[PDB]
């Protein structure tokens, strides 16, 4: 009965995040998609919007639970009885930062294992920040997002 | 009749940028040096100052046109009838970011080819941000800039 | 859940032991798979490498050590493994790791490549570096299981 | 404008076809230049590599396939090329690419090295990886032109 | 009689910084641990707090002088009669940035040599920014700091 | 203070001269240590490499050129060196450099590895690239001391 957490800002959730969480569900019994409540930089979408969007986009995956959190991801994993922390590794990931984070998470909770998954080649060169920057500048990002996220991002930028 | 765009903030234009745009003119019939009107971080020089400086520094290159833009660089390339997008690759470039940008630009305009040029070893370890940071801290940056840019940067920091 | 941990393991080091131990804490059964790897011209034969890894992992009840000369994705299919473990130390290896994982996915899409990070203690060593040091009579006891250390001493003697 | 696209092309892959196709859309004439490369001990002879690349690029009207054993900058001068094309997949290759481009510039300053990025589809493959998979009887049809796939099958048979 | 400067923000000084400065004292006759007075991002600790903390943490090292500075690190090295500039290289260091900085420092003061030291494996994956981010989020960072720094960081976060 | 600058120096280049010159401005005595390196199958014998480096560094009064086949940490101990110099050009080398430095520290904790950065002029060359260019009759005079250039010409003749 292995429980895994998949933390992030998911601002908004992309097809790359869907690809990662789907691979995680095929490996672990229970996956908690954990959304950061209060990131350093103010998010485009509120925590409620981000939770609602991730819930709709993962509804077809029976063993995914979407939950918000504001504490250390290691503390959150300990409270969720999770022994696995999922991180996606795109071709464009900051590997140096992943090593720092994993070694720090191990110092905080040694029994918590950081697991790196690789997304499809299709999502290996995108990020939520690149998608948003393109969208803010009127670029087509439909291909990178679930339908519900595309509709919400269009509505957000219409009134900005 | 190949048309190439060379986009950037050019805040201010450096000898590294001059080196890149010169190599581009030797390869393509028409080069548009495209200056970003409204970057995320407020620039040191206004768009008019940046355009005027780049115009003076490239005047000796007959097939360079200096133009400001505020849209997506792929949209700007499509409107300029350009099929080539020039990016300089210094030894200190963020290659991971270049891959993201190139793959995103290809998604937005598939017929637009991203072309990476390498500057002289002399300019392979500098950037406008490093030059400005050194200049703000009273360091000698004459070697890295065209004469007109050096005079304008001295005048800017005199009144800051 | 069955996971495979493939490699040349020429010889198996404390870094490899660290990885396979983390894998056993996550998956029900772990197959430590030793590739014949003749193109790399290994120091130890496949039988020596299998015997050494068996002795070094004996204390881990859910590890099975097996040799193979097959394509690793075919070997993973034949072992009924849906997880392929790879250890990650630094950025340089991460690139070849991406190629291998994308190729393994093309050959077997249901086989998931997972990357584990070793202890800081083993983050700067490799079988190649240990062998190079041992060839120049340097002390490598700290980096190897005891049985591997004695076999490497005997091999270079 | 004449551009040269040099390499070992042992064998030519879909990633190489992707690069040379992008080059033809930018330059009037493209020379796909196959280096003898004896130090790498190639799987296919230079004649086989030339024949394979010729058949695989026949549909591209402005590609000329030529073999060479010369210094690539001397070969580019002799082909009246002012552009040298190199494909870029990841960071690790980008370093050796910088050395090669700065050396080529020292030897021929008027020859410009340009870097093109392949499709995401071919961003994780290489001739070496394809050959390694094919040696272990793995399916590599997806990564190669048909004629190259059959020649690689015949070579390993 | 070689004099070396070891510059940084030291916000706060960590065991990684102590490891680096200790290695520097074993190599050079006089080491100046140089604390940046006015960094770009506002520091957690004031310059006086940072100086006091670094002084207490290096007191056992007889040939270390802790000094604040607000000018270019190359100008500061020239004024301190230092011909060596120490930079720590952790496994997670931004090497591209280190190359830019070293080449710029060499342009400003060619006789000033940039020297890269490697910390213990124990401190190879941490930074002051990661330690602070973990501490702000109630994580245990005792292991990464000198005792006096741990007490000061606890007091800082108690009133924040 | 005694510093050792070890390497294969096959042959010694202007980049190596740049590094050793910076080292002499920092330390009282510098030992340029040439590793036999038989596994790399060097172009020049150890005696040729020692003779060439001696002639190329003669103008630097505090450089001693010595050959060794020993573990570099044992050689540094025997030379009474507490500093080990390594030149740093780019990120790719920085990883192997970290492994080597952490291993050298394990073998000799009082021996400090220091990294120096060469001039921008030599930041894109290596002995391997210079030899490869010279093998194809390319001009490499700019990258080598005069005596090394003539010896490399004579070796390839
Ligand atoms: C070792 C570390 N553990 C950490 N846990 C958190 N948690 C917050 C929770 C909230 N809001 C967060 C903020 C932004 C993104 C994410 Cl994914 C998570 N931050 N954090 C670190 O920066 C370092
Ligand atoms: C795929 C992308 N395409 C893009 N085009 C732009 N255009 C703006 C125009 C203005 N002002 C800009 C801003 C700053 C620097 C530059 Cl060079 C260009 N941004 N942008 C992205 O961030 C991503
Ligand atoms: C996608 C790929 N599939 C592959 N299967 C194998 N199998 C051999 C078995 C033998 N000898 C092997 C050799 C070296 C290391 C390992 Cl772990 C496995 N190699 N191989 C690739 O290099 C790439
Ligand atoms: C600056 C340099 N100039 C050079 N010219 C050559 N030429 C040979 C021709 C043969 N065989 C070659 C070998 C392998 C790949 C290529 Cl693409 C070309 N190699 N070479 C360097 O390695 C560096
Ligand atoms: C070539 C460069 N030389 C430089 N010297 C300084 N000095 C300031 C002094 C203050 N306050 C400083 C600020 C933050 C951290 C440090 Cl370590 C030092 N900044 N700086 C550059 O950004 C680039
Ligand atoms: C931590 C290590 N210690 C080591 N000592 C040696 N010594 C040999 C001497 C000979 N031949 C050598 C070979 C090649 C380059 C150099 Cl610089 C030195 N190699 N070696 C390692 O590769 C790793």
């Amino acid at each position: 009965q292995k429980r895994a957490i998949y933390p992030g800002t998911f601002d908004p959730i992309t097809n790359g995040h869907i690809d990662i969480v789907t691979r995680a569900t095929q490996m672990f019994d229970h996956v908690i998609l954990a959304i950061a409540a209060s990131p350093s930089k103010k998010p485009m979408f509120t925590l409620e919007e981000r939770v609602a969007l991730a819930q709709q986009a993962t509804a077809h995956l029976g063993n995914v639970e979407v939950v918000g959190f504001s504490d250390l991801m290691a503390n959150f994993a300990r409270n969720q009885h999770a022994t696995v922390l999922i991180r996606g590794l795109r071709a464009v990931a900051d590997f140096e930062y992943e090593m720092q984070l994993a070694h720090m998470n191990r110092h905080l909770m040694p029994e918590l294992e950081s697991v790196f998954l690789m997304p499809s080649k299709e999502w290996s060169f995108i990020s939520s920040s690149l998608v948003k920057e393109v969208a803010r500048h009127q670029g087509d990002v439909t291909h990178f997002l679930p339908e519900n996220v595309h509709q919400a991002l269009m509505a957000k930028l219409a009134v900005d």
